[PDB]
DNA sequence: GGTGTACAAGTATGAAATGTCGTTT
DNA sequence: AAACGACATTTCATACTTGTACACCTGATAGCAGTG
DNA sequence: GGTGTACAAGTATGAAATGTCGTTT
DNA sequence: AAACGACATTTCATACTTGTACACCTGATAGCAGTG
DNA sequence: GGCCCACTGC
DNA sequence: GGCCCACTGC
């Protein structure tokens, strides 16, 4: 009570064969072990055709098949054309359905990647702009590196909670962990702060109904300056914000003596604060939460500390690395 | 020429058995024909016992393997605790590598899923505030259908560009589209809207500094009731309890028409139908879209709204009572 | 509330494998 | 006997189809301060 | 660059498979 | 001869390991209007 | 003197 | 008869 498949049944021929026999000796002998479920004659003689060409492959030859409605390469010219496009559009297209693409995407090498963010919709103006700040900058550091006389600095929010999607491992079907959504309106603090390569220097922390005016931003140069002398020419680089634009803060930079340096409309990419300084940052505030204020003070001189001198310096160091990309990218938001 | 591997040099020991060959016999037969390559007669003894007992298995039995460290039940143990958990703090847990995990989660029916967001931190209070609403409101329709008579109502921002980040079809390594994040103060405008189970009744868009007071709120229930007298016939009514909507003088406003007002819970955005379900389905068909003016958003609107069928709006409204007994269930909680 | 992707099971394709039977070696 | 040639008949991976599970979307809380 | 997941290629486990050789049927 | 028993020897899927590719994160644009 | 109104970038 | 709270929910 057993019955030899396909498989099984050839490498009996091919048994029979190496034991010199002919094809219709073999073809009783599998009659006398198996019954008359076995080939006909017919086929064992085939299969000795094989066998005298040294085809010992068992397996099939591959059968007929549909023969394709597209071709990879006619998917392909599609997706230069448009990256992000709904597997529905495509197959409307090639006149086939969603679930055919789904497959040949696969079948190629292909995978689903998410859209990365980018700061703003930029003027064909606004990216020369870029260009030619960088190409600027570039040319004077190549002359001397000026990035160890460079203190910069900026504000930012910062949440007395700062939530995030939780991702739960679960039975497929199941719900994950939900996360109770972020008050846009609730407890804040604007982080005012500069730093050089060094380390910080000095940083203010804004209770909310303390806007930043002219007038307020002059007062905490005053005090970055009282912290820079005792701490520490000077080169300053800021996001042209209408505070720091003010005629009367560009004064105020006269007096102090420090030279502003050319910064293009929407570069958060070449503001090493936002970049490198926030950034990591970011990381480190995600599933926080905050009592007070002296809590959030706290937290922050903890973790400035806590850096290395090694990482100030490395973000600054970074700016013509992007100078250079920025340039490449003919303005262009590069990465 | 040829060289049998193991399986097909057992299939031929099956043969042979088949043929009342004895064990010996079959092993010279193998050497006749594959030369001294093949097994021992030992082994060909042994097969032949297995056949004996109708084993006719030419696969190994599963070979002896290192005992697990941990079992499938000691990390689903884990995940009851905490499901979102990384797997190296999973993997700490067990004494055992991160990639290690990654594979008994595969191993198991595992998969990531992401953490839905729910409106808003409830309570012990608010949620038996909305467990009550839900229980009075379920208490008064099993009496009688009153959901013919609603009209409810909610205001919501629609900004003049609404991007959405892409997802690129690419070979791995390669960049996807990038697309360029939204301005949080770009041009928008406050979309005020009422509407029965029937269609949209009445609504008014209002360009950014023109607050909602409530004196603003009053005048657009006079153009409401303008406009729902000019269509219908008693009147329910159901609105988020804002300030401007709790305003001692629109609630004489709303004597004076003499609408019933529907009790509602605070921060219960998940039972108000203008929220969950009109806007919801905005959501989708406003995302890409793009407006040069105020009238490219009205054209839109009036467009969008007759082109959904009745049946639309309808749905929307009779599917309360079903949530009203999920809120129930969880006890005020949100039934996600 | 609506959309997008992947798994499942059904269905044609069509050349390779198989079977049938009079003829050749 | 044993193999063959010419014909009809059948097998099965393939490249699609329609039906459908289910992950994840969608709705959920209004800016400022300069300059001209 | 920082973190989290999955794909490599190397390495032990250990019982099942194999081999050797005097002994039993 | 053929099969066996008792012993030494070897095979290989398995359940881990460390090394590493690479997807996706992170930074970027300040509320209102009631009531007590 | 004042206020407004329309750009500008954070 | 005017303005600054600390609450509140969208
Ligand atoms: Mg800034
Ligand atoms: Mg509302």
């Amino acid at each position: 009570s057993f019955v030899p498949n396909k498989e099984q049944t050839r490498t009996v021929l091919i048994f029979c064969f190496h034991l010199k026999k002919t094809a219709a000796e073999s073809h009783r002998m599998l009659v006398e072990a198996f019954g008359e479920q076995v080939p006909t004659v017919k086929t064992c003689e085939r299969w000795f055709q094989r066998f005298k060409s040294g085809d010992f492959d068992v397996d099939d030859k591959e059968h007929g098949k549909p023969p394709k409605r597209y071709e990879d390469a006619e998917l392909q010219a599609l997706l230069d054309e448009d990256d992000a496009q709904t597997q529905k559009q495509l197959a409307e297209q090639l006149e086939v359905s969603q679930q055919a693409v789904s497959n040949r995407l696969r079948e190629m090498g292909k995978i689903q990647k998410v859209g990365r963010w980018v700061p703003h919709e930029l003027n064909e103006r606004q990216m020369e702009r870029r260009k030619n700040t960088c190409e600027i900058l570039l040319s004077r550091y190549k002359r001397k590196s000026f990035l160890h006389r460079i203190v910069t600095g900026d504000e930012k929010w910062i949440f007395f909670v700062n939530p995030k999607r939780k991702k739960s491992y679960v039975d497929p079907g199941q719900p994950a962990t939900s996360t109770a959504r972020p008050n846009r309106f609730g407890k804040k603090t604007m982080l005012c702060v500069w730093w050089d390569q060094s380390g910080v220097i000095y940083y203010e922390l804004l209770k909310p109904g303390e806007t930043v005016n002219a007038a307020r931003y002059q007062q905490q140069l005053i005090n970055l300056n009282r912290a820079l002398q005792r701490k520490r020419r000077v080169i300053f680089l800021h996001d042209n914000a209408p505070s720091h634009t003010a005629r009367a803060v560009r004064d105020t930079l006269e007096t102090l003596n420090w030279e502003v340096l050319p910064h293009a409309a929407y570069s958060p990419d070449l503001a090493p604060s936002d970049y490198h300084l926030f950034a990591s940052m970011g990381h480190a505030l995600a599933e926080q939460r905050f009592d007070s204020y002296e809590s959030v003070k706290k937290w922050l001189d903890e973790w400035f500390a806590a850096k290395d001198d090694e990482f100030y310096w490395r973000g600054i160091h970074k700016l013509p690395e992007r100078w250079e990309k920025c340039v490449a990218s003919d303005g262009k938001y590069f990465e």
